């Protein structure tokens, strides 16, 4: 079974134990490692934060302890315009240079593969995407004639069934992708003032419409799309969602006002990390939806949506009974790394749980 983990360049820039350097990594604790994110400047891949290339090399030290550990690099991100995805990837000439300055650059910071983050390809893109996978999947194939072991390609994709259908032409790059990871936690919709959990496992026995906004429907539809289940790898969130409440109605389908505050070390309204929810649970109710099997707590006007060790040990078993190439987590920083947040002396609560279901059969 493969554990991807993701771990991001902007969490160096946290205040306090908030700091997260690819030096508090586990060795053994994934299979692979994702680097988020890098960035494209005249049509090549190039770095992101001033210190990457001290970080890329920090990373992967970590292969001097686990020589198995495989580490990749992800181009593009949320802060990265998909509009620039779609203008790189529209002209067969721009498209061909970003492909061939990809190889070198991964094998000059020791990287295993390349991990692409198209978030998202609108309708227009489909075709695009498609000749990118393609394209690059044969470079990389030419580049390990030269004798060297070939360059991993995987990519992140949308688990929502409208973004799926119009962006994406799932038969086709399943067969040239080595892995496709599901980013199914951004199934509540930022669009509207409503509580709900935002990475749902399953439907729910209680609410008719958007059948589709929830883990088992996305994996079911990426399998009859045509996505081999040995290459699926399922998505698990390591931070949460908060919510403003507008009212002292805790329960599903209460009024929201806005955005939870932010956390001490995350400064990010609407999201938690999971050592910053730890510290929030005190005090607080915790509730949990039998169907969608999630969790959610409430404090004052502060509702959150996230996953503990339990529904994330939920997911795994599902992953598992349905015969997937493991899973993905997003992402380590975010996770109690230092595992001095979360009661139990344990590092990497969350992660490692996902780790003990695989490790099981
Ligand atoms: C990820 O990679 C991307 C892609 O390279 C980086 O994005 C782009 O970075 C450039 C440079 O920082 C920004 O473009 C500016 O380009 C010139 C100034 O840059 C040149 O200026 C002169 C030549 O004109 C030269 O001496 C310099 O050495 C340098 O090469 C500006 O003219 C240009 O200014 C205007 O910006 C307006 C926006 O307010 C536009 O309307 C105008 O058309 C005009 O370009 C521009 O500011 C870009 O901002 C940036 N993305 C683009 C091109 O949209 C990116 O920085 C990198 N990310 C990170 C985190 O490093």
């Amino acid at each position: 079974y493969k554990l991807i983990c993701y771990y991001t360049s902007w969490s160096q820039y946290r205040e306090g134990d908030g700091s997260c350097f690819p030096d508090a990594i586990d060795p053994f604790l994934c299979t692979h490692v994702i680097y988020s994110f890098a960035n494209i400047s005249n049509n090549e891949i190039d770095t992101w934060e001033w210190n990457d290339v001290t970080l890329y090399d920090t990373l992967n030290t970590l292969k001097n302890r686990n020589p198995k550990l495989k580490t990749l690099l992800s181009v593009g991100g949320w802060n990265f315009g998909p509009e620039r995805f779609s203008k790189i990837a529209s002209k067969t000439q721009s498209r061909r240079t970003f492909i061939k300055s990809v190889p070198p650059f991964l094998r000059t910071h020791g990287f295993d593969g390349l991990d692409l983050a198209w978030l998202y390809p609108g309708r227009r893109d489909k075709r695009h995407l498609t000749a990118l996978v393609k394209e690059m999947k044969a470079e990389f194939a030419r580049e390990a004639q030269a004798g060297t072991e070939r360059l991993l390609l995987s990519a992140a994709v949308s688990a929502g069934k409208i973004a799926i259908d119009r962006g994406y032409d799932i038969a086709q790059i399943s067969r040239h992708l080595d892995f496709i990871s599901l980013l199914t936690y951004d199934f509540h919709g930022a669009w509207r003032q409503t509580v709900g959990h935002h990475s749902p496992l399953f439907r729910g026995n209680s609410d008719a419409s958007s059948r589709f906004s929830n883990a088992d429907y996305a994996v079911s539809y990426m399998l009859r799309l045509g996505a081999p289940a040995n290459k699926l790898v399922m998505g698990i969130p390591t931070f949460g969602r908060s919510f403003t409440l507008a009212s002292s109605k805790t329960d599903v389908g209460a009024p929201i006002s806005g955005p939870g505050i932010p956390g001490r070390f995350t400064k990010e309204k609407g999201i938690l990390a999971y050592y910053e929810i730890c510290d929030f649970l005190h005090g607080a109710t915790t509730h949990r939806f039998r169907d969608q099997q999630v969790p959610y707590a409430t404090k004052g006007n502060q509702w959150v949506a996230y996953d503990d060790q339990e529904s994330v040990k939920n997911k795994a078993r599902y992953l598992k009974n349905r015969q997937l190439a493991g899973a993905m987590v997003w992402a380590l920083d975010l996770d109690d790394f230092r595992g001095t947040f979360c009661g139990q002396n344990l590092t990497f609560p969350l992660t490692s749980a996902v780790k003990d279901v695989l490790a099981r059969v």
